[PDB]
């Protein structure tokens, strides 16, 4: 079955355009279910996960059409409010339809997500929020059911600033009676994008991007047209690629405000970075300086760039420590990096990376979306050739990584 | 030597006035060193740690006068910029004079803090910030020295949203040439109070309380008059006391905006809480519902109320999990709680509290400020009598806890 | 694709015969490569992993024949000493041919194992041991190569009492010149079985099952006939099944000496256990008492029964804590148990299990061998029907679990 | 108050005689309470902790006499079986009189140990064992009471191979009716010494030093004469001193069998070690090679040499990782090492030591017995002078460390 073949490459040089954010568009697609009319989403990335959630919207009876990076949803005449086991198992972001469906129908039944490659990942804080809004919660044979005679706005505190729980509860709150206050809200840029979309549909959401979100519920929302924000994680991936290959890459159609920790840490590692209004230039250093990273809720260092930064550190000039505070098990890639000659030792949530002279190409497997991209970055600097398996992990969340890296001068091909 | 004797008490009832914040006033006292004139701080709590940092200001040559909760500092004619080993060992918040002294003199030498009861507690992020502003850092026999021909404003990223590093770097930045940007800043209320004081002296500090602080440096600051914010941790201590004793307590001279996670979690445990503009009423439940707590950077659940909430949970109606993400070793109190008949098991940063019918009075020792207060709360509900040793831990950070609890109906005395 | 369907079952009752140990036979099959003649292994379990390592022996040029639980190996005329990427990826126990091949040929090249479902799982201690015996170690594009002009016996210390490193180093030492001492050796029963087999071939291995193994190297080993020990993990699985179903099961063809922690902990949970010379009877309690388990090196509680005991605890009468000290990531099953209505919270290496009234059948996926068996145990007690996917995990290490449970009265079928 | 002053020293050279084991003699002194007659213990080290437990024996009514490294106990006419709060707080090894007193009187009441510098340190496994022998356990105001009409031998499993629980339960079992089996027993050398002493008094204890101890109870024990084993931790301290100072030290009156992991790891770091029947010679390397250490139950690497090895690693030629699996909080020394210019970063139970060119003398505080000795070792290699406070930690468990190091050529003095 299919492989990505990467060879030892020249320093990457040129421009790369970044696609629309996967993690902005998935919650915004769920949010289209809130509205009694037709939404138009522009800058949608052509990714399998976008097409899976589209099929979940079709399952509940929305009219969905995709072409040329535009998705339209007519949720006027939704029929059903159950998300079946197969769709939630394909893509756990399926769970983000629970808030809108509860808000629209006052009842919903959603398959509970199971095991995940990067950790246990419970959805208790989502349920906490729905209960605070007056929903009664029951489990039935792997499904979570939430139902109420009417959602009522209430104050609630998030024990952790969960992205998904913030999104699900903001969407449920948008049609509740009265005012909801989410305390200790996630501050991620995708939260702001979602809130902006809800306000475009006629909602009243204030404070997104701060620690407190206030939602004043409205009776009805209407379809709206929205431009999704750029993918800050894809942008960061190409920025790391410039750092690791001693390259010179201009990343186009980005928002620097969303990349601050990645810019800071790449500068600490020795990159020269030029921030512009719609683009950033990254010049890799001749010697990578070892740095430590600690993943945290935004605007701390993002867990979605942890594997990529770890790959950079495998050839840094000394010892770097990577601490993962956000996910339990997000070190599955370490054994694959070690197959390529890295020197990485883990205990608990910390990995000690002892820089080596060079990586060596080897047969490796993608374990998840972001680690698979980290393996491509390893492959560009590893002596010889690297063959990466289980490539569906990568292909589901990066648009045409083979074409984009090829245009920057790298040696990469997908063999089917 | 001295003991606090607590007996099984009646439900606490009445009003308690909260003192000025220890953790607001300590950095604000350091900040008075920035100014060429006389500052006046009102609402200063009469605590030993306030009197120790006052003696450190006298050591560097400031004129300090304390009476009736007002402290005045004339830093016009500071002489020296070294903080010796004895003062830093007495109180590690001594380290917060490093930023102001570097900013005033372009040189400072500060004893590095050593072991602490609640964890290792490095000051690497403070030094990271001073280096970003152009200081060269050297160690000499237990001292850290920072020196520059001139501080220059620069962008810098905090790997963790350290309270102390945020404070130290904001104060150093206030007299630097140009603009400093602190990314991933601490959002704690004391950060806002300090920033407000710097702006009262003539600084230009924007964004305090958000994830990004921008400081535009000025050439000179002038003495100013400031009213310190209330002590949110003392307020939380009395709120927990009402919860544990099935009491009814109005906490006076507080800011509800600063207590949101404590209010939320006490409500989840079954308290009825009435929030007013300058006060909060807490009515304890007849049965405490078990809750989980996870400490986090503000506005997440504060590590400074973790031991007190754990004490509450020792008699809750089931199993509660306490996770400490902020400090390494902040479970030293567990063995003292277990001497009083608690059922607490720890592994790593998590403690599993299995509620018991009642605690039993025993001889126990305060291990640190907030745990010592938690032992007083245990003592109010424990059958018989509790004798608490090593009481300097408590007395250094609570104003007259014996008099305040006595006025709420509790049985407590300090025996010398 | 294929599923295991389990229904809510009657209490299990009857006898079950246990097969030969998977984890005894895999290293003993590698060990047959040490000998210049024909070995005969009896009591070999009919498992896919036995058939994969058999194909690896054929790959290096041994004559292998399997029938009716007997495997014969003629390693007289081995040809090659490389274990390719495909075979090591299929089954990481492939790596155990490295010691014998190094000992026979003074050179070997083995694909380094990559990611694993239950943790990173480095093989550094194996290499440490080969280096101590005089091998030079090099990496080539995902392979580890070990080579020497002659293995020489030496003292070496294991930083952790690794089962695999103990096995690999004992086998390499068996043909070395002089005496090897393994300090802090694994004490697992399979170590003793392997040592007994090496001594049957003419080796000199003393101390297996203690903390120190002494190997005096011989010039030549000869094929021998060996009876593999019973599978203590399969035995423990059926013992837990009796505990969870309030059953009464006699487990046949077992060694009680190998099951001591499982017997102790089942007795603590309320089981009545009768230990006999070749069999054990387990009578489940009417109420399961909550217990804590901490996995450790033998003769501590085995990590290979951790998921199964956790499943038992999901319906115990209170709160149980499971700590995994042996593997990093061995909690992937928790999310599947939670789909069936368990109440399990993890942080770090500890899981807090809050017993529920009953589990509910749901669609779940096996994540690994022992967790998949734990899901079958959940299925026997869960209301309704449970459908388990990814069943190759189970089928590769349990002989006919459907037929054995069916004969004890349970409702289980494999649908293809 | 009192300080230890250490200066930058010459390489240590010469012989040092090791004293009797503190951790052998403390349980053996408790064990003298089992006997109706006079015991004679030879090779007792002249330490404060020996004199505290002696005062506890006097408290319960034993006749105790100490002179010239010989302690005699006549426990013929013991009166009382309570260990009061003051004595247990002075020295938690006081708790080891619980087993003998329960065995002699069928009742005992012992103050429960509270907080400790190196972790929580519960005594649940001791109580588990006493309950298995038929004792009923109750808590009364900080005391644990154990009482029975008669101890009866039973099988029991230790969830962790606790040294103290093994000792306490073996001593209680020695006078029980019938046979006790301790499964997953501690294997530490002090367990063997204690068992040998019990057998000298007329007990029947088999398997000490293995994973299973069988005690066949006797009706009466008689006073006996015993030679305590050497202090393996003191021996290891001087061995590390030779390693760190590039010295050449013969450690006299030791048992190499008890030092295997320390010898192995010092050899891995580059020491040349000569093992003899009663002595070991350690020659420090000119460059220390970085090594990793993981503390474990004997015969794994001892937690009591972890701080000392960490100190060695602060100047090793690269990066070393220290993992503490045995104690929770045993990293309090890290902040003191960092005051001396070390580069140590901790997360969870792991510390990353990045070797520096040299340490610099500074004012530091002992946090516990073994860390305080590690600070002396730092002081011998640190530029200039080191002043160590809180020296009672050191003096309570090392005999004349100033005189022994002075005789090896080091510069050390105690100033009072
Ligand atoms: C669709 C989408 O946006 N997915 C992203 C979002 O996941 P989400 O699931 O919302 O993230 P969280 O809830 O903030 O999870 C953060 C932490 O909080 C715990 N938690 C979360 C929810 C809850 O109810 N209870 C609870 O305990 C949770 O287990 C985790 O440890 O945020 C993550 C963090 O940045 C990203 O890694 C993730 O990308 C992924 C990889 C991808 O592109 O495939
Ligand atoms: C004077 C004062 O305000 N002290 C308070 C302040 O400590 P501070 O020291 O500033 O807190 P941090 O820097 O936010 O520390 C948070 C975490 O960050 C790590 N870190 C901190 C700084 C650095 O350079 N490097 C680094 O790694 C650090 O080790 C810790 O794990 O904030 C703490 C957290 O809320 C409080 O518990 C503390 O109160 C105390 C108890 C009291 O009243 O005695
Ligand atoms: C074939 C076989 O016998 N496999 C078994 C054996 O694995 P092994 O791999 O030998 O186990 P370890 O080396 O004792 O591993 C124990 C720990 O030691 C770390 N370690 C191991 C080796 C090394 O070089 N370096 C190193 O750090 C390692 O990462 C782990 O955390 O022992 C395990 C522990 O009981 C079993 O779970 C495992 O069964 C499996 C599931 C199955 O049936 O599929
Ligand atoms: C008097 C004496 O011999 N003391 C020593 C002995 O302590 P002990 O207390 O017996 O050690 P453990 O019981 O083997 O403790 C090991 C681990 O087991 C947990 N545990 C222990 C008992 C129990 O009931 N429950 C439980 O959970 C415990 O918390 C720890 O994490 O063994 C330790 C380990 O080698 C030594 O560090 C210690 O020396 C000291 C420093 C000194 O010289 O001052």
């Amino acid at each position: 079955m299919a492989k990505i073949i990467v060879k030892k490459s020249n320093p990457l040089k040129g421009s790369v355009k970044i696609d629309g954010a996967k993690n902005a568009v998935l919650p915004i697609i769920a949010a289209t279910l809130l509205a009694n009319g037709k939404s138009t989403l522009n800058g949608v990335p052509n990714l399998r996960d976008v097409h899976v959630i589209s099929d979940l919207l079709r399952h509940v009876g929305a009219e969905v059409e995709y072409k040329e990076n535009t998705l339209t949803v007519d949720a006027s005449n939704i029929k059903t409010c159950e998300a079946p086991y197969e769709l939630v198992r394909k893509m756990r972001a399926s769970f983000l339809v629970m808030g809108p469906l509860l808000a629209r129908f006052n009842s919903t039944k959603i398959s509970m997500p199971g095991g995940d490659a990067i950790g246990t990942r419970p959805i208790d804080l989502h349920l906490k929020g729905f209960k605070a809004l007056g929903a009664k919660i029951e489990m039935d044979h792997g499904f979570v059911e939430a139902a109420t005679e009417k959602l009522v706005g209430n104050k609630l505190y998030l024990d952790f600033p969960s992205v998904g729980a913030t999104e699900n509860i903001m969407m449920a709150a948008s049609l509740a009676e009265g005012t909801t206050i989410i305390e200790n809200a996630a501050e991620e840029p995708e939260i702001v994008d979602l809130a902006n979309f809800l306000n475009e549909m006629g909602a009243d959401v204030k404070g997104a991007g701060t620690n407190t979100i206030k939602i004043k519920g409205v009776k009805e929302l209407k379809g709206a047209e929205h431009n999704v924000i750029p993918d800050r994680i894809e942008a960061a991936t190409y920025m790391v690629a410039a750092a690791m290959t001693k390259g010179d890459i201009t990343v186009e159609n980005v928002l620097m405000e969303h990349l601050k920790p990645v810019v800071a840490k790449l500068r600490e590692a020795g990159c020269e970075i030029t921030e512009m209004d719609n683009s950033v230039r990254v010049v890799g250093p001749k010697v990578l300086k070892p740095i430590d990273i600690k993943t945290l809720p935004h605007p701390g260092f993002p867990t979605d760039v942890q594997a990529q930064f770890m790959a950079m550190l495998t050839v840094a000039n000394g010892t770097g420590v990577v601490i993962e505070t956000v996910f339990e098990n997000r070190f599955m890639h370490v054994a694959e990096f070690n197959r390529m000659g890295a020197n990485i030792k883990i205990d608990g949530r910390s990995a000690v990376v002892n820089g080596v002279d060079e990586l060596h190409g080897a047969a490796v497997n993608a374990t998840d979306l972001r680690a698979g991209a980290a393996l491509i970055l390893c492959g560009l600097i590893a002596e010889g050739e690297t063959q990466i398996g289980e490539i569906y992990h990568i292909q589901r969340g990066y648009v045409d990584i083979d074409k984009k890296i090829t245009a920057l001068g790298g040696q990469i091909e997908i063999v089917e």
